[PDB]
């Protein structure tokens, strides 16, 4: 019994029983079809109200590996976010997801997303993981605020 599957499946159960609105995390389907992949989850993050993300629901992966609450899970937005503390692949920047920054063992699957959520409201400027949103945050806030939102349109959910 991995003590990660371990940590992972009382995770799921916490979550079940509790877990802002909004948000989900479920284990994600194997690709033969048979059952979900408790190593890999898929995830979605409304955007905050009131925020420049608003009206968004953004879908992230969250993989783990057997070494995990001892290492973070790694994070990625499946479409990239127009956002400073998000690489060009989807990876997410952030220190609570970093082992050798902010990351603990017992930091649940709530507060990551959490924490990501408010991550997308409040831009780190010393991890600049990609270069233009990074820029216009900086120096021409107003168009950054006209992307970012134009973006947020683009993540509303099908209906």
């Amino acid at each position: 019994m991995s003590i990660a599957k371990k940590r992972l499946a009382q995770e799921r159960a916490e979550w079940r029983k509790d877990h802002p609105a909004g948000f989900s995390a479920k284990y994600s389907p194997m690709s033969d079809g048979k059952g979900l992949d408790i190593m890999k989850w898929i995830c979605k993050i409304p955007g905050k109200k009131g925020g420049l993300w608003e009206g968004g629901e953004y879908p992230l992966t969250m993989e783990f590996t057997e070494d995990y609450p001892s290492k973070p899970p790694k994070c990625k937005f499946t479409t990239v976010l127009f956002h400073p503390n998000i690489y060009p692949s989807g990876t997410v920047c952030l220190s609570i997801l970093n082992e050798d920054e902010d990351w603990k063992p017992s930091i649940t699957i709530k507060q990551i997303l959490l924490g990501i959520q408010d991550l997308l409201d409040n831009p780190n400027p010393n991890s600049p993981a990609q270069a233009e949103p990074f820029l216009l945050y900086q120096q021409d806030r107003d168009s950054y605020e006209k992307k970012v939102k134009k973006q947020a349109i683009e993540f509303r959910p099908k209906d």
